[PDB]
């Protein structure tokens, strides 16, 4: 009857880093009590996602995302088991997700708040209902759809930052797609600059932290940048944003480069920046998958079907353990994820 959770020990500060030790783990025990409309699920994996800095805070900046609260229980993406129901509509070994899903080994939870899933979408690979057949490849593809203005065959150039992330590595690959006909990644490593032109489909790679940045997009975009997915504002963005095309389009995903100062979100560029969206006409609108619910079951279907042709490339990082959970947090939001970072608590499904 006992399980593991994690909470969240201590806050970094709106201008602090996070760090594993924010999280504690502790152990609880689950009543057995299981009432109507409740189910008692088995963890089986947990999402880390970039947001999640925002909910460490005391107060998040937005209506959208609820801070977490010290000593109680964190919560977010989960994929899970149902061991035991006691609610009409969900049965025993039924695969359901929540984006509200405890961090803990076993819970009991009111089935309502769960969305039985189907594996047969993701070839029987649950975790990627946490991210490329998920929230962050809904992100990008409804982002590009929305905000992108790419048409097939117009010969765009996209350039997409954290291109080797969970977002951007399915960024680059919609935008091909979807009828760019160059796709460029910055990332912050060798490793992941091979892995984007090698598997990922990317016509190049610029690795961020060793390369002179304005000096390679100027090598591999020679005729300027019309699109760009943004993941992570700052510097490199101030960067792109210099080479950017007349009308060209910002999708603005995130400036994860900001999120541990206080700046509101998101960050205003530079005077000398601001002048050359104004002179070029570059749009810059903010975009939050929140906005689009309506749009994510055919997105799911979407984003599954370009899976399961062969052409969508599904990348993860995995982490073990419900002790780690901290630590991989801190891992992605510090490079060591290529693709989706996941948390895997269990495997445990008979
Ligand atoms: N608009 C929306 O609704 C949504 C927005 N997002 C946003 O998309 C972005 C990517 O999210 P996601 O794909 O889930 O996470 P990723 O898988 O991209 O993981 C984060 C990555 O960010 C990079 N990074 C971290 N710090 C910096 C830095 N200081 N400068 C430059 N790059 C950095 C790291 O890679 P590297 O080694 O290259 O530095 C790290 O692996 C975030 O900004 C997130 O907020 C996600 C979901 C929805
Ligand atoms: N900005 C983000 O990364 C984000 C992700 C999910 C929900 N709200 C915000």
């Amino acid at each position: 009857m006992i399980v593991q959770r994690v909470v969240l020990n201590s806050r970094p500060g709106k201008n602090g880093n996070p760090v594993a030790e924010n999280f504690r783990m502790e152990e609880v025990y689950l009543p057995d009590n299981i009432n109507e409309g409740q189910v008692q699920v088995r963890t089986l994996y947990l999402s880390v996602d970039p947001y999640m800095r925002c909910r460490m805070n005391e107060d998040t900046g937005t209506d959208y995302i609820t801070p977490w609260q010290l000593s109680q229980v964190v919560d977010g993406g989960g994929i899970g088991i149902i061991e035991e129901s006691k609610h009409t509509n969900l049965t025993k070994g039924d695969f359901v997700t929540s984006f509200y899903w405890p961090w803990q080994t076993k819970v009991i939870l009111d089935g309502n708040s769960l969305e039985k899933v189907d594996p047969q979408l993701v070839d029987g690979h649950l975790s990627y209902f946490l991210g490329a057949i998920g929230m962050p490849g809904l992100t990008s593809l409804i982002g590009i759809q929305e905000k992108g203005h790419i048409t097939a065959g117009s010969n765009k150039t996209m350039v997409v930052s954290g291109a080797a992330g969970a977002c951007g590595s399915v960024a680059g690959q919609i935008g091909h797609f979807l009828g760019c006909s160059r796709v460029v990644g910055i990332c912050g490593t060798h490793e992941k600059c091979i892995l984007l032109t090698s598997e990922l489909g990317f016509d190049a790679a610029i690795n961020y932290k060793k390369d002179n940045v304005a000096e390679q997009l100027r090598e591999s975009c020679p005729a300027g940048v019309d699109v760009y997915f943004d993941n992570v504002g700052g510097n490199i963005s101030d960067t792109v944003i210099s080479q950017m095309n007349e009308n060209s389009h910002i999708i603005l995903c995130g400036q994860i480069s900001q999120y541990n100062k206080d700046v509101p979100y998101p960050p205003p560029l530079s005077p000398a920046i601001e002048a050359i969206q104004k002179e070029r006409n570059i749009t810059r609108e903010r975009f939050l998958v929140l906005n689009y619910k309506d749009k994510f079951e055919p997105g799911i279907l979407q984003l599954s079907q370009w899976f399961k042709e062969g052409k969508l490339k599904i990348k993860e990082t995995v982490i073990n353990g419900l002790e780690n959970m901290g630590a991989a947090f801190q891992s992605m939001m510090t490079g060591g994820n290529i693709g989706k970072q996941i948390v895997c608590i269990s495997e445990e499904i008979s």
